[PDB]
Protein backbone atom coordinates (compact mmCIF):
# COMPACT_ATOMS: atom_id res chain seq x y z
CA UNK A 1 0.00 0.00 0.00
CA UNK A 2 3.00 2.60 1.07
CA UNK A 3 6.30 3.32 -0.66
CA UNK A 4 6.08 6.85 -3.21
CA UNK A 5 5.06 10.36 -1.92
CA UNK A 6 1.87 11.60 -3.64
CA UNK A 7 1.68 15.17 -5.86
CA UNK A 8 -1.43 16.85 -6.74
CA UNK A 9 -1.85 19.09 -9.52
CA UNK A 10 -4.34 21.78 -10.14
CA UNK A 11 -5.14 25.30 -11.91
CA UNK A 12 -6.91 27.27 -9.67
CA UNK A 13 -8.09 31.32 -9.15
CA UNK A 14 -7.14 33.58 -6.40
CA UNK A 15 -10.74 32.17 -4.78
CA UNK A 16 -9.77 28.82 -5.04
CA UNK A 17 -12.39 27.86 -7.71
CA UNK A 18 -11.62 25.07 -9.84
CA UNK A 19 -14.33 24.31 -12.31
CA UNK A 20 -18.35 25.07 -13.31
CA UNK A 21 -20.63 22.71 -15.36
CA UNK A 22 -18.03 20.09 -15.18
CA UNK A 23 -15.84 21.88 -17.08
CA UNK A 24 -12.76 24.17 -16.60
CA UNK A 25 -14.07 28.07 -17.36
CA UNK A 26 -10.98 28.79 -18.96
CA UNK A 27 -9.11 27.50 -22.21
CA UNK A 28 -5.39 27.59 -21.49
CA UNK A 29 -3.41 26.18 -24.06
CA UNK A 30 0.22 27.15 -22.72
CA UNK A 31 -1.11 25.44 -19.42
CA UNK A 32 -2.70 22.14 -20.51
CA UNK A 33 1.38 21.68 -22.62
CA UNK A 34 2.58 22.41 -18.95
CA UNK A 35 -0.06 19.61 -17.64
CA UNK A 36 0.85 17.35 -20.15
CA UNK A 37 4.84 17.95 -19.52
CA UNK A 38 4.59 17.43 -15.95
CA UNK A 39 2.61 14.71 -15.86
CA UNK A 40 4.29 12.78 -18.47
CA UNK A 41 8.26 13.56 -17.43
CA UNK A 42 10.58 10.39 -16.39
CA UNK A 43 14.50 11.02 -16.74
CA UNK A 44 16.38 9.35 -20.04
CA UNK A 45 18.17 6.60 -18.11
CA UNK A 46 14.80 5.60 -16.45
CA UNK A 47 12.56 6.16 -19.50
CA UNK A 48 12.53 2.67 -20.94
CA UNK A 49 11.04 0.51 -17.75
CA UNK A 50 9.03 3.39 -16.30
CA UNK A 51 5.65 5.32 -16.30
CA UNK A 52 4.09 7.77 -14.09
CA UNK A 53 0.43 7.63 -12.68
CA UNK A 54 -1.92 9.84 -12.63
CA UNK A 55 -5.03 9.10 -10.18
CA UNK A 56 -8.51 10.79 -11.25
CA UNK A 57 -12.47 10.80 -9.65
CA UNK A 58 -15.11 9.47 -12.30
CA UNK A 59 -16.55 12.57 -12.75
CA UNK A 60 -13.10 14.13 -13.97
CA UNK A 61 -12.57 11.02 -16.43
CA UNK A 62 -15.75 11.95 -17.62
CA UNK A 63 -14.92 15.71 -18.10
CA UNK A 64 -11.73 14.78 -20.60
CA UNK A 65 -12.38 15.18 -24.31
CA UNK A 66 -13.01 11.71 -25.60
CA UNK A 67 -9.95 12.46 -27.70
CA UNK A 68 -8.32 13.28 -24.64
CA UNK A 69 -8.78 9.69 -23.06
CA UNK A 70 -7.07 8.26 -22.12
CA UNK A 71 -4.49 10.21 -20.89
CA UNK A 72 -1.35 8.87 -23.70
CA UNK A 73 2.09 7.69 -21.55
CA UNK A 74 0.38 7.45 -18.32
CA UNK A 75 -1.11 4.80 -16.23
CA UNK A 76 -4.64 6.20 -15.63
CA UNK A 77 -6.85 4.82 -12.91
CA UNK A 78 -10.45 5.85 -12.16
CA UNK A 79 -11.24 5.91 -8.46
CA UNK A 80 -15.27 4.97 -8.25
CA UNK A 81 -17.16 3.18 -5.86
CA UNK A 82 -19.86 2.44 -8.54
CA UNK A 83 -16.72 0.55 -10.68
CA UNK A 84 -19.43 -1.71 -11.38
CA UNK A 85 -18.71 -1.74 -15.34
CA UNK A 86 -15.58 0.67 -15.82
CA UNK A 87 -14.58 0.75 -19.49
CA UNK A 88 -11.19 0.93 -20.59
CA UNK A 89 -8.65 -1.06 -22.74
CA UNK A 90 -6.18 -1.85 -19.70
CA UNK A 91 -7.63 1.39 -17.71
CA UNK A 92 -7.75 0.42 -13.99
CA UNK A 93 -10.34 1.42 -11.84
CA UNK A 94 -10.08 1.24 -8.20
CA UNK A 95 -12.52 2.22 -5.22
CA UNK A 96 -10.30 4.46 -2.93
CA UNK A 97 -7.04 6.49 -3.20
CA UNK A 98 -5.16 3.40 -1.18
CA UNK A 99 -6.97 0.70 -3.21
CA UNK A 100 -5.30 2.28 -5.90
CA UNK A 101 -1.63 2.53 -4.58
CA UNK A 102 -2.75 -1.57 -3.86
CA UNK A 103 -3.45 -1.95 -6.84
CA UNK A 104 -0.56 -0.40 -8.43
CA UNK A 105 1.76 -2.06 -6.66
CA UNK A 106 0.35 -5.94 -6.84
CA UNK A 107 0.28 -5.10 -11.21
CA UNK A 108 3.73 -3.49 -11.18
CA UNK A 109 5.92 -5.39 -9.43
CA UNK A 110 9.51 -6.43 -9.89
CA UNK A 111 8.01 -9.03 -12.00
CA UNK A 112 6.03 -6.25 -14.60
CA UNK A 113 8.09 -4.50 -17.49
CA UNK A 114 6.75 -1.55 -16.90
CA UNK A 115 7.65 0.34 -13.45
CA UNK A 116 5.55 3.26 -11.74
CA UNK A 117 8.16 6.55 -11.49
CA UNK A 118 5.50 9.63 -10.21
CA UNK A 119 2.25 9.18 -8.98
CA UNK A 120 -0.10 12.39 -9.56
CA UNK A 121 -3.78 13.00 -8.24
CA UNK A 122 -4.85 15.19 -10.89
CA UNK A 123 -9.07 16.14 -9.51
CA UNK A 124 -11.37 16.56 -8.88
CA UNK A 125 -12.38 18.61 -5.70
CA UNK A 126 -13.64 15.00 -4.06
CA UNK A 127 -10.30 13.48 -4.59
CA UNK A 128 -8.47 16.61 -3.80
CA UNK A 129 -10.54 16.01 -0.57
CA UNK A 130 -8.67 12.46 0.05
CA UNK A 131 -5.51 13.21 -0.99
CA UNK A 132 -5.11 16.46 1.22
CA UNK A 133 -6.41 13.98 4.22
CA UNK A 134 -3.93 11.16 2.74
CA UNK A 135 -0.53 10.79 4.89
CA UNK A 136 1.78 10.46 1.75
CA UNK A 137 0.84 13.40 0.46
CA UNK A 138 3.75 16.29 0.08
CA UNK A 139 3.61 18.30 -2.92
CA UNK A 140 1.52 20.62 -5.13
CA UNK A 141 1.78 22.05 -8.63
CA UNK A 142 -0.32 24.91 -8.74
CA UNK A 143 -1.47 27.05 -11.53
CA UNK A 144 -2.76 30.27 -10.29
CA UNK A 145 -5.50 32.37 -12.13
CA UNK A 146 -5.21 35.95 -11.43
CA UNK A 147 -8.86 36.31 -12.09
CA UNK A 148 -12.21 35.80 -9.95
CA UNK A 149 -14.04 33.70 -12.30
CA UNK A 150 -17.20 32.47 -11.41
CA UNK A 151 -17.02 28.52 -10.26
CA UNK A 152 -19.25 26.14 -8.86
CA UNK A 153 -16.56 24.15 -7.33
CA UNK A 154 -13.80 24.63 -5.33
CA UNK A 155 -10.07 23.57 -3.35
CA UNK A 156 -11.05 22.04 -0.55
CA UNK A 157 -7.88 23.38 1.78
CA UNK A 158 -6.53 26.88 1.76
CA UNK A 159 -3.10 26.15 1.51
CA UNK A 160 -2.01 29.35 0.25
CA UNK A 161 -3.35 31.08 3.10
CA UNK A 162 -2.08 32.70 6.59
CA UNK A 163 -3.44 29.60 8.33
CA UNK A 164 -1.50 27.11 6.54
CA UNK A 165 1.83 29.16 5.91
CA UNK A 166 3.59 27.05 8.70
CA UNK A 167 2.93 23.47 7.28
CA UNK A 168 2.74 24.63 3.50
CA UNK A 169 5.46 26.48 1.93
CA UNK A 170 6.41 27.97 -1.67
CA UNK A 171 9.47 26.59 -2.77
CA UNK A 172 11.77 29.03 -5.26
CA UNK A 173 11.39 28.51 -9.08
CA UNK A 174 14.84 27.01 -9.79
CA UNK A 175 13.67 24.12 -7.74
CA UNK A 176 10.43 24.01 -9.16
CA UNK A 177 12.57 23.58 -13.13
CA UNK A 178 14.45 21.04 -11.06
CA UNK A 179 11.49 19.05 -10.38
CA UNK A 180 10.41 19.12 -13.52
CA UNK A 181 13.25 18.83 -15.62
CA UNK A 182 12.81 21.27 -17.83
CA UNK A 183 12.89 25.40 -18.05
CA UNK A 184 9.18 26.61 -17.05
CA UNK A 185 8.66 30.46 -17.49
CA UNK A 186 9.29 32.45 -14.69
CA UNK A 187 6.11 34.55 -14.14
CA UNK A 188 3.09 35.35 -15.39
CA UNK A 189 1.72 34.09 -18.66
CA UNK A 190 -1.17 35.97 -20.12
CA UNK A 191 -3.34 33.54 -23.12
CA UNK A 192 -6.89 34.92 -24.12
CA UNK A 193 -7.00 37.39 -21.39
CA UNK A 194 -5.74 35.67 -18.10
CA UNK A 195 -3.01 35.99 -16.63
CA UNK A 196 -1.21 33.28 -14.95
CA UNK A 197 1.45 31.64 -13.03
CA UNK A 198 3.28 28.37 -11.89
CA UNK A 199 4.18 27.71 -8.26
CA UNK A 200 4.91 24.39 -6.21
CA UNK A 201 4.43 23.99 -2.70
CA UNK A 202 5.89 21.60 -0.37
CA UNK A 203 5.37 19.82 3.58
CA UNK A 204 7.09 17.94 5.61
CA UNK A 205 5.81 14.60 6.28
N1 LIG B 1 -9.05 23.13 -12.09
C1 LIG B 1 -8.46 21.93 -12.12
O1 LIG B 1 -7.26 21.69 -12.11
C2 LIG B 1 -9.42 20.69 -12.17
C3 LIG B 1 -10.76 20.88 -12.13
N2 LIG B 1 -11.63 19.82 -12.18
C4 LIG B 1 -13.08 20.06 -12.10
O2 LIG B 1 -13.61 19.38 -10.92
C5 LIG B 1 -15.03 19.12 -11.19
C6 LIG B 1 -15.37 17.71 -10.80
O3 LIG B 1 -15.04 17.53 -9.40
P1 LIG B 1 -15.95 16.53 -8.54
O4 LIG B 1 -17.38 16.64 -8.84
O5 LIG B 1 -15.71 16.74 -7.11
O6 LIG B 1 -15.48 15.08 -9.02
P2 LIG B 1 -14.41 13.99 -9.08
O7 LIG B 1 -13.63 14.09 -10.36
O8 LIG B 1 -13.53 13.93 -7.94
O9 LIG B 1 -15.32 12.68 -9.19
C7 LIG B 1 -16.21 12.40 -8.08
C8 LIG B 1 -16.48 10.90 -8.11
O10 LIG B 1 -15.25 10.16 -8.02
C9 LIG B 1 -15.42 9.15 -7.10
N3 LIG B 1 -14.64 9.48 -5.96
C10 LIG B 1 -13.96 10.68 -5.74
N4 LIG B 1 -13.32 10.69 -4.59
C11 LIG B 1 -13.57 9.44 -4.08
C12 LIG B 1 -13.08 8.81 -2.91
N5 LIG B 1 -12.27 9.43 -2.07
N6 LIG B 1 -13.53 7.57 -2.67
C13 LIG B 1 -14.35 6.96 -3.58
N7 LIG B 1 -14.82 7.43 -4.69
C14 LIG B 1 -14.38 8.70 -4.89
C15 LIG B 1 -16.91 8.90 -6.92
O11 LIG B 1 -17.27 8.02 -8.04
P3 LIG B 1 -18.72 7.23 -8.12
O12 LIG B 1 -19.72 8.33 -7.76
O13 LIG B 1 -18.81 6.68 -9.46
O14 LIG B 1 -18.61 6.19 -7.07
C16 LIG B 1 -17.38 10.39 -6.94
O15 LIG B 1 -18.73 10.76 -7.25
C17 LIG B 1 -15.29 19.50 -12.64
O16 LIG B 1 -15.88 20.84 -12.69
C18 LIG B 1 -13.88 19.47 -13.22
O17 LIG B 1 -13.78 20.28 -14.41
C19 LIG B 1 -11.12 18.50 -12.25
C20 LIG B 1 -9.80 18.41 -12.29
C21 LIG B 1 -8.82 19.43 -12.25
C1 LIG C 1 -5.74 17.37 -20.05
O1 LIG C 1 -7.02 18.01 -20.14
C2 LIG C 1 -7.53 18.25 -18.86
C3 LIG C 1 -6.75 18.20 -17.69
C4 LIG C 1 -7.39 18.48 -16.46
C5 LIG C 1 -6.63 18.41 -15.13
C6 LIG C 1 -5.57 19.48 -14.83
C7 LIG C 1 -5.29 20.47 -15.74
N1 LIG C 1 -4.35 21.38 -15.47
C8 LIG C 1 -3.78 21.31 -14.30
N2 LIG C 1 -2.79 22.19 -13.98
N3 LIG C 1 -4.01 20.41 -13.31
C9 LIG C 1 -4.94 19.49 -13.60
N4 LIG C 1 -5.21 18.52 -12.70
C10 LIG C 1 -8.75 18.76 -16.40
C11 LIG C 1 -9.52 18.82 -17.56
O2 LIG C 1 -10.85 19.14 -17.54
C12 LIG C 1 -11.52 19.05 -16.31
C13 LIG C 1 -8.88 18.56 -18.80
O3 LIG C 1 -9.61 18.59 -20.01
C14 LIG C 1 -8.84 19.30 -20.93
Amino acid sequence: NQQKSLTLIVALTTSYGIGRSNSLPWKLKKEISYFKRVTSFVPTFDSFESMNVVLMGRKTWESIPLQFRPLKGRINVVITRNESLDLGNGIHSAKSLDHALELLYRTYGSESSVQINRIFVIGGAQLYKAAMDHPKLDRIMATIIYKDIHCDVFFPLKFRDKEWSSVWKKEKHSDLESWVGTKVPHGKINEDGFDYEFEMWTRDL
